[PDB]
């Protein structure tokens, strides 16, 4: 598991690199990086993701906009989403929920604070 395939989708490379070397120093090797939600959509269709990470506010397709169209697709309907932020609110969270997101971790992040995002997530989606 510690090969699972992560997407990371931020407008910004900066933030993917971050995002990028935490995973590393975590364990997990397997990463891609997307630049906005059509990028995203295009590279996860080709299969063999197992998460993905993505910023609520992406220029064009936004991260709430990936999500609904995550969970539509057949295909890729059971991916884990993990929503980052800058800025949580009980208004962006809920949304989220809603929509589907598996959780959401606001920026900036420690290894420490995203493994405990990873791994609520994993043991609730049993894998």
């Amino acid at each position: 598991d510690k090969e699972l395939k992560f997407l990371v989708v931020d407008a910004f490379s900066t933030m993917r690199r971050i995002v990028r070397n935490l995973l590393k120093e975590l364990g997990f090797n397997n990463v891609e990086e997307a630049e906005d939600g059509v990028d995203a959509l295009n590279k996860l269709q080709a299969g063999g993701y197992g998460f993905v990470i993505s910023d609520w506010n992406m220029p064009n397709m936004d991260g709430l906009e990936l999500l609904k169209t995550i969970r539509a697709d057949g295909a890729m309907s059971a991916l884990p989403v993990l929503m980052v932020t800058a800025e949580a609110k009980k208004e962006n969270i809920i949304a989220a929920a809603q929509a589907g997101a598996s959780g959401y971790v606001v920026k900036p992040f420690t290894a420490a604070t995203l493994e405990e995002k990873l791994n609520k997530i994993f043991e609730k989606l049993g894998m």
